[PDB]
Order: C-alpha cells, then sequence, then structure tokens
C-alpha cells in the first residue's frame, strides 16, 4: 500500500519530460530556493571519464551561449548573489545539483535566475580557455580537501564500499583525467546526461503555486524533448567475510572501537518498507539510549561516549555501526564496554518499557514537528525534498509521518526487534575497526584474535538483563 506525498507538495512534468517539485514555505519570509537536480553523478562515468561529472558541474559557471566566460558569475553578482553563499553546486555519486537562494520580492531577478537555469540545462559552451582554467582549480581542490576526515574515509573505504560501483567512482575522479579530458569529451558527457527527462527543477519557499508554476513553464518548457541515456544500476553484492582495520592518524581527535555491518537499504515507499526502516532506526536508538543511560548513571566512566548509526553506502545499501569512544588511550575498556553491551542485547534484547519510551518520545517530537512545521529550516526542507526526488520515494508531510508512526509502530514489538537483532548479529558482512591517534593507543589497540576472544568471553557469560529506570 503506497504512501501519500505531502498534501502541499506540487509535482508534475513539462511536455519535454522535465519534472518539477514545488513546496510553499515562509521561514524565512520572501525567500525561495531554486535547485536544478540532474539525476546523474559520478556512478555513470565510463572508465575514461573519472571526475567528468564533477568537471561538467564546474563548467556551468564558466560559459553559456548568452553568458560566455565570467558573465554568469557577473550576472549573479549584479543581483547581489555570491558563489559559495547564495549560489552553489555539488556532484555526488548519484546526482549533480545547482542551487540558488534569493528573495522573491524582485520579480525581474527571479526571471533572470530562471534564464541562467535554462542555459545550464542545454547551452553550456565549454570554451577551451575556460576548461584549461578549471583543470588547475579542480587539481587544487583535490589537494585542499585531503584532511584527517578524508584520510579516515579513504582508509575505511575498501571495507565500507566492498562490491559497490561507488568504490570505483569517487566524485573528484583522477587528476590525470582532469589534466587531459578534452572540451569535446566534457561536452559529450553533458549532452548524454543533461536532457530534460533526467532533470527535476525544485522550488521551495515563499511563492504561490501559480507564480512558481509559471516561472518553470515560461522558462523551461522550450528546452528540446531530447532523451538522456538510461542511468545504469549496479546491485551491491554481500562480502561474507569478517574484516579488521586499525586507523592510525595523529590528527584524529577521538580513539575508539566500532563494529560495522553492511546490509540492503529499503526505499520507504509503502507500509511494509516504512516498518522495516523504523525497526532498524529503533534498534539504533535503543542501543544509544542504553549506552547513554549507563554513562549518565555512572556505570561507564571507563569510556567517554559512543553511538549506533545507519549510513547510506550505495543506492541499494547501508551500513549499521556500533561505536564506543575510548577514555584517552584505554582501548581495552572501549572494547569491553562495546562487547558487553552487544552480548547483553544478544541474551535479553530490549524490555517493553525501553521500547515504549522510544515510541512515546519520538511521537511527542513528531506531534511537535506538526505544530512547528511553518518554522522548519528552509535548507534542510529543500534537502529532504531533493532526497525524495533522487530516491523516487514519497515526500511525507509532518502530519502523515506522525499518523503513520502512531499506526504502523504498533506492529513493532520487543519480539519483532529480537528477530531483527538476531538476523543482524548473524550477518557475515561485517568489520571491526579501531581508531588510534598516538603510539600509546596504537600499542593498546586489540589485535583480531583478542577482539574475538573478548567476544567469546562475553558470549559464554550469564549476563544480567538491563532494567529501564
Ligand atoms: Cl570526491
Ligand atoms: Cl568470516
Amino acid at each position: 500500500a503506497a504512501l501519500p506525498q505531502d498534501e502541499k507538495l506540487i509535482t508534475g512534468q513539462l511536455d519535454n519530460g522535465l519534472r518539477y517539485m514545488i513546496y510553499p514555505h515562509a521561514h524565512p519570509k520572501d525567500q525561495v530556493n531554486l535547485w536544478l537536480q540532474i539525476h546523474t553523478g559520478s556512478l555513470q562515468e565510463e572508465d575514461n571519464e573519472l571526475g567528468v561529472a564533477h568537471f561538467v558541474e564546474h563548467m556551468m559557471f564558466n560559459g553559456t551561449k548568452t553568458w560566455p566566460g565570467n558573465k554568469v558569475i557577473e550576472t549573479f553578482e549584479s543581483m547581489g548573489l555570491r558563489f559559495g553563499r547564495d549560489v552553489n553546486a555539488y556532484t555526488s555519486y548519484d546526482e549533480t545539483v545547482y542551487q540558488v537562494s534569493l528573495p522573491t520580492t524582485q520579480k525581474q531577478n527571479l526571471q533572470q535566475v530562471m534564464a541562467i537555469f535554462s542555459e545550464w540545462s542545454n547551452a553550456a559552451t565549454f570554451e577551451k580557455l575556460e576548461v584549461d582554467a578549471e583543470r588547475g582549480v579542480i587539481t587544487e581542490e583535490w589537494r585542499a580537501h585531503q584532511d584527517a576526515k578524508w584520510r579516515t574515509s579513504q582508509a575505511r573505504r575498501p571495507f565500507l564500499l566492498a562490491n559497490t560501483r561507488n568504490l570505483d567512482r569517487e566524485p573528484i575522479g583522477l587528476m590525470d583525467t582532469v589534466a587531459t579530458v578534452t572540451p569535446a569529451q566534457l561536452r559529450q558527457f553533458y549532452q548524454r546526461w543533461y536532457q530534460p527527462n533526467n532533470m527535476t527543477f525544485i522550488v521551495v519557499g515563499d511563492i504561490d503555486s501559480k507564480e512558481a508554476l509559471a516561472l518553470i513553464k515560461d522558462n523551461l518548457s522550450k528546452l528540446p524533448a531530447n532523451k538522456a541515456a538510461e542511468n545504469r544500476v549496479w546491485p551491491t553484492k554481500a562480502e561474507n567475510h569478517l574484516r579488521f582495520n586499525i586507523i592510525n592518524d595523529k590528527e584524529n581527535r577521538v580513539n575508539g572501537i566500532a563494529l560495522y555491518y553492511r546490509l540492503p537499504m529499503v526505499q520507504v515507499n509503502d507500509e511494509q518498507s516504512f516498518i522495516e526502516q523504523a525497526e532498524w532506526s529503533m534498534l539504533v536508538q535503543l542501543f544509544n539510549q542504553r549506552l547513554q543511560e549507563r554513562i549518565q548513571s555512572g556505570e561507564l566512566k571507563t569510556i567517554s561516549g559512543g553511538t549506533a548509526r545507519s549510513v547510506k553506502i550505495a543506492p541499494d545499501y547501508q551500513s549499521l555501526f556500533f561505536r564506543v569512544n575510548a577514555r584517552d588511550d584505554n582501548m581495552q575498556d572501549a572494547a569491553n564496554a562495546l562487547m558487553a553491551e552487544l552480548a547483553t542485547i544478544d541474551q535479553h534484547g530490549f524490555s517493553a518499557e525501553e521500547l515504549d519510551d522510544v515510541k512515546s518520545t519520538r511521537l511527542t517530537w513528531l506531534k511537535n514537528a506538526v505544530d512547528q512545521q511553518a518554522e522548519r529550516d528552509l535548507r534542510m526542507l529543500t534537502s529532504r525534498l531533493a532526497s525524495s526526488s533522487l530516491n523516487n520515494t514519497p515526500f511525507l508531510s509532518p502530519e502523515e509521518t506522525y499518523q503513520l508512526s502512531k499506526r504502523l509502530w504498533q506492529q513493532i514489538t520487543v519480539q519483532s526487534l529480537a528477530e531483527k537483532w538476531q538476523q543482524l548479529r548473524k550477518n557475515q558482512d561485517a568489520f571491526w575497526e579501531q581508531m588510534v591517534n598516538n603510539e600509546v593507543a596504537a600499542k593498546k589497540a586489540l589485535s583480531p584474535a583478542a577482539i574475538l576472544a573478548l567476544e567469546k568471553e562475553y558470549a559464554n557469560k550469564k549476563l544480567a538483563a538491563y532494567v529501564f529506570p
């Protein structure tokens, strides 16, 4: 049974195939976000196109038919719109998005911005001199972003992205492709993927339905009805092997231990998939709740903190990890705390009071989210709608989210979660990870045999059931 989209959301398609999504919002008043979403990122690049989706994105600000060279930037600047502030763009594995935020009070400026979007759609020129200028830009940005977080992501990457197309398609690409790719090759990718049926224009902000629909139709319906190439899908394959990693980086600020599981990610488009996602989310929250209760009650002063989280790793896949942050260089205490909590849940699961508290506090938040919906952050709301568009999943209103949760969560029990926990714990696609920032913590890090001997020790213990306070 298909989920309804927010009552206030306006969706549709122009005759040329371009899709649009309009959502009214008046916080801040007289502000609108205009985003052009290309449903193609780095995943679709051929072996000789590594970083071309990202290079194409940069080329939108360096020449169009009406605005050659720096004229697109000079036009935005004449309307008080600055690159990196009001005007932005990004390329990910899944998409390329072009973003403009401006007031709604100057109608000629709204029209001017729409005229620029029309030319980014099919009239970018890729001038030789401009392409050559951007090679240096991309090369410098590639080096600049190589910080501790990037080095940690690079080290985790083979473990986290095993058997994904994402592993071979990091958006920055190769500097050797950036240096040699011809303007004709950049033009080829652009004309292959930048066609109306692979585009969604998103309007979020303080504009009425009639005016927003007219902005789109008056400026984007004349784009020729060309069909883009089909976006290919690479199904992620399980890696039924337990792996181990130690990330040693002196610039990282937190030492700790984590267990990562990799599993399919269901798209929330019906009642059954809404329940499946809610069960993984609740297992994650219940873990977090128990750890925080043990820390605040004073039971765990041997550790600093920790979390459980789910992360998207590919269009069809996710990782669920359980992390405990170490107190200084005390790697043994971190491992002990994590293993002890995972084994306690293995043996007794969660209580009816623990689940009842997670549900009631989430419903309280959801109810208040309905009451305060007019005050939602514009940027966050635009991002959620862009995400629904990318995943072809219904964009639920705060009211639908609240009503669905109140009704569908009654199918979530201590028994249904115990089943899901046992399934997750038998998942062979897993890896242990430790993070160290000095040679004392590095010497203290557990080797793989020690990790598993600690797991066996806890598995064979008759551990006591946790009692919700
Ligand atoms: Cl990247
Ligand atoms: Cl194994």
